[PDB]
């Protein structure tokens, strides 16, 4: 009864597997009585579906009481496209999309409205920076704009198409990284840039969507977590691995950051306990954000 | 769900049912915490009687239909750390007659004695004698008092409770936006002392996080007509706070009445295992007012 | 005093005498810089004629009674990096007839050719086709355009000028408050793209600071009725910008008319050896509006 | 002519020697045509006076053109006291104060008004944390309150007593440190705390003083500099020495931070070039503020 989402329905954009923050959020949302629908990137939908029906993810679905998480729908969704006229021929051609239709944001909204009705909870757990491993001086207009398009406009588009089907008192969460506010070497490709805009837009949307639909809009700035999208930067030992160590050694709380930690925080920002909370960037990072200085620097002593 | 059974909390700065302290206490209990309270001695008697009568039973009802009961109500003056710090005027002050052992060190001891190690600590108190005065008209004695009562109190409170706090425990305090941007009428260096409070939340989140594995956070709240807010500007007319609430209602993303429960629940989260990777933050619980860079109802502006 | 003799600057985004770009140029020159300009090709002709006629000579007078002369006025489209990026419609666009070599790579080359390594770089341009539209009514094509023209342009500009910039050189860009807090009517994802711009200032201050020992800063400006600001909301009536200026005048610490010189001089500092330990900052040049947490002239509120 | 302060008069609180930021600010202000008066802590006034008349500081006074800096007055000033009734008997007793009167903020304001007239420029370059080397968990009410009183209220009091004698369009600068916003280990004793309040009050004063006198109010957050007050923390190799290294190795600009660097920045914030600038915290720190991560951490590689 302190968090109780029975009755409510949630849509979680960006779940391809059990290793990202999206999975964890969906897991907790569901754990609280909500109906949870996923939006899944089409090229990877096939393998995800397999994973689920094979019983290969039955461990990662175990809710505290042994029950397994049901998903009330798993929708093809490419949040780089707002509507049909936007999808290139080479994508409709592309083998990997071959099989499913109705995967633009406008179309997924429409599918969800009539399959499930109005929703309560909207989760944006997805980014894509083609040139993430390039520093800004080496990132191209096209790679920068793609990172913006995939990782920030995607959120605005989602709100634009889901807010009309969202109940008054609904809530929406997205996910940033500290790079948005402060320099993080290695996080390139205009991703820092895009996250900064994701944060700005979390504020503007909180306003526009607060007034138009009474729907809250918040962000979590989250610490490093070895998701599959995170392992692919530098694709040996790599961006995320060093990120995890740096935070272990320098954060106020010395502990492993678990995907569920963001899961819990998301649950709060999407629950009635947060009815007065909007426009916020909430740090879920063991407190790393609060430091002005490394405590494991070579430039002092151990 | 979130489950605080087995856990004990001390909420400091509870004298009535109208405070953010009350609402927080009411939410820790409804999640199954044991809740002991801290109450400024001058008003302890009138508070004890309010509970004991039954006047607060409306305000005491939890979701399950039962009634919050407290596990001890401690006299507490957060302006004092030790009994040597209490001056003669207060020892022999008529408002403080009957009450004993209310300095921070002593309360922390009796709380250890009577209850054992706590898990949760709330700092929900403030006081600045010259709050009505702008900063250009505020004195060293009163500004320093504002810092003493509203900022340092949180430092001492952590210092003296930290040791009796379980690994993975939480402390949270309460600020107002004025700490980051100017809110007129929020005077007496309360603005100053809330910025200090926020800074200390970060610094202590480090210190207490490294030493005790305790989390430390701050909720920056929006306007609420609590007893203390009513006292600001006091005549008997539409006060500082009335205008704050009106302004927020008219300029916040969410057009809404902020209720003490709204913070109750925001805090509940912060003091719960759901927040175990959250520390050192300033969580705006203000209907989104903080995010605005411009009032919408300005007279420069059309409706 | 501060002395820019021997130094050369390229100020990008100058088509009239009403812009913040103009005022900055006018201040670099009055400190004895050589100032070459960047001008969007569609308006280059009308700009060249304005200077050449003598219509701007009022706007051209420096403190010493003389007249700013420019060391070359380059056609520049910051939406394009290379001549392969320019599409056929623009190649054969009537507004672009006569002008050649205006992509960022090419301008940086001719600037190297004609003048050598520069010391100072100003980014004073923005464009977002759907600026009148709130974000909930903004398109991917237009939001992306806003980022392309107003944010990435600064990245490319540094990328392509960095190499021809002297150790200890400066670049500065221009933002608006909306990047941090909501300013209604500032739409089309201009808000979004200014936040990106500010973030990149920090990231590039690192990157360019480590590689070139170049500084990189951002002035967050207050409202000014420049040509581009007048175009926002355009009917023929009291516009978005008129209300911005009124609001600021009524709610800023300093009750004052913000003039383009106010930024001219703030920037001058940032691009001068006085600022050699300053990099990655967002300097509010806004009569102190940014510091406020509440409008004073709200209709919730009494005069 | 780009900065030209001839005619104007400045008062610089907190100059005891040629090694602090106060000296540098005063040096540049004077360098620009201003009359510059100093407020100097009484216990150290004697030695300072000596230093100046002995010709021992004639190097540090050399302005670019070889001319030497004149000071239009050097006032006893203990900014822990607002007015005569506030000074304890043991301080009036104290040998070190024995010799000079009129050293409270109210009295120095009054002395300056009639010796020099109305002023234009006010500089607050002073702090004192009795327990700076103690972390916050170990700092006492008294030490915390003293750090607040010395380093933050001091500024409010100065504005309170100088603003009445300040010309419209005047300007005022104080000096913070990054500890105010983000955790810096070693900077204890409630100094972080006080600086946070110094920043808050720079904003509130910009408002109160903007409206009441048309006087601007700004802060510089400055990087580490081996002033004499800075050498006394840890009083061997110590807080400031490590601070200087950490910033050398981790800041966007890899260069020595010189007292003049803050001097220049101060000059700007106190000049007509800043007439639209108020309420600001201006970072003069080689860009250290902008980083979210050390680049010399043990937790990666070199
Ligand atoms: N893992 C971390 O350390 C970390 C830290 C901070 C923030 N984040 C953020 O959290 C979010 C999820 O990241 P994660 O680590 O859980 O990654 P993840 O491995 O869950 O996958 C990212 C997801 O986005 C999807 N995606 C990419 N392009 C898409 C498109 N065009 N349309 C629809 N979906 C697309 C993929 O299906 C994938 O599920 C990301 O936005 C990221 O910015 C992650
Ligand atoms: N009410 C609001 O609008 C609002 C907004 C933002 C922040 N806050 C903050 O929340 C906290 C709770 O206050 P509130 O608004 O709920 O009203 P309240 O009436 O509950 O708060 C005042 C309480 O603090 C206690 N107290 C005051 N001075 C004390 C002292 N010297 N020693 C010990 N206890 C003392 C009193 O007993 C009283 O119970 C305050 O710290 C305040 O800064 C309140
Ligand atoms: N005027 C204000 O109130 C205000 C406030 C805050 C920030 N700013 C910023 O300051 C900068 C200068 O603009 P301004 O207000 O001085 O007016 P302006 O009319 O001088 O700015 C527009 C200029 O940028 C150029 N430009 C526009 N799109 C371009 C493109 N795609 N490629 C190359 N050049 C292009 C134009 O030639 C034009 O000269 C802008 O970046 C803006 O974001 C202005
Ligand atoms: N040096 C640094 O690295 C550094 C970094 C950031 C900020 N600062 C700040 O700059 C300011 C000056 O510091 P600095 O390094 O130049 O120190 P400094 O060596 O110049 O001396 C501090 C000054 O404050 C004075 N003082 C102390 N208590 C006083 C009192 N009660 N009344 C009047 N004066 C008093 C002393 O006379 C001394 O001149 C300080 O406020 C400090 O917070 C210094
Ligand atoms: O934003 C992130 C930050 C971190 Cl530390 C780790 C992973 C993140 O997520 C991504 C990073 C790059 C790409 Cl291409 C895609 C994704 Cl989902
Ligand atoms: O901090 C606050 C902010 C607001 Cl808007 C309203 C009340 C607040 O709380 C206080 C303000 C002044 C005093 Cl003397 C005591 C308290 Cl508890
Ligand atoms: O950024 C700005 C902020 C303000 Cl208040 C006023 C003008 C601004 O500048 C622009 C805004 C929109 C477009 Cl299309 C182009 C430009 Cl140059
Ligand atoms: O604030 C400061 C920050 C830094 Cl890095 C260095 C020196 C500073 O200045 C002081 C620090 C402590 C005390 Cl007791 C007095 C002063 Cl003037």
């Amino acid at each position: 009864f302190p968090i109780d989402l029975r009755g409510q329905t949630a849509f979680v954009a960006g779940v391809a597997d059990s290793h990202g923050y999206g999975w964890a959020i969906a897991k907790h949302l569901a754990s609280a009585g909500a109906r949870v629908a996923l939006g899944t990137w089409p090229p990877v939908l096939g393998l995800f579906q397999k994973s689920l029906q094979s019983g290969r993810l039955d461990e990662d679905r175990k809710l505290p009481d042994g029950s397994l998480i049901e998903f009330a729908g798993v929708y093809p969704l490419d949040a780089a496209f707002d509507k049909p006229e936007d999808v290139p021929q080479d994508i409709k051609d592309n083998k990997r999309y071959a099989g499913v239709d109705g995967y633009t944001i406008k179309e997924v909204a429409v599918k969800v409205k009539q399959d499930l009705g109005n929703i309560d909870i909207l989760v944006h757990s997805l980014a894509n920076g083609p040139e993430v491993t390039k520093p800004l001086l080496e990132t191209s207009r096209k790679g920068y704009l793609a990172a913006s398009s995939n990782s920030a406009y995607s959120f605005v588009s989602l709100l634009q198409h889901f807010g009309p089907i969202m109940n008054e008192g609904g809530s929406a969460v997205t996910l940033s990284y500290l790079a948005a506010e402060r320099v993080v070497p290695g996080y390139g490709g205009g991703m820092s840039s895009a996250k900064a805009a994701l944060e700005s837009d979390t504020r503007t949307l909180a306003w526009e969507a607060g007034q138009k639909y009474g729907v809250r809009v918040n962000a979590i700035s989250a610490g490093p977590l070895k998701s599959r999208a995170a392992s692919a930067i530098g694709k040996e030992k790599s961006f995320i691995d060093y990120a995890i160590d740096y935070s272990y050694n320098n954060a106020p709380l010395r502990r492993d950051l678990h995907s569920d930690d963001v899961g819990g925080a998301a649950l709060f920002l999407l629950s009635p306990l947060a009815r007065a909370v909007s426009g916020v960037t909430l740090y879920v990072d063991n407190g790393l954000h609060a430091m002005g200085q490394a405590v494991d620097s070579r430039s002092m002593p151990p």
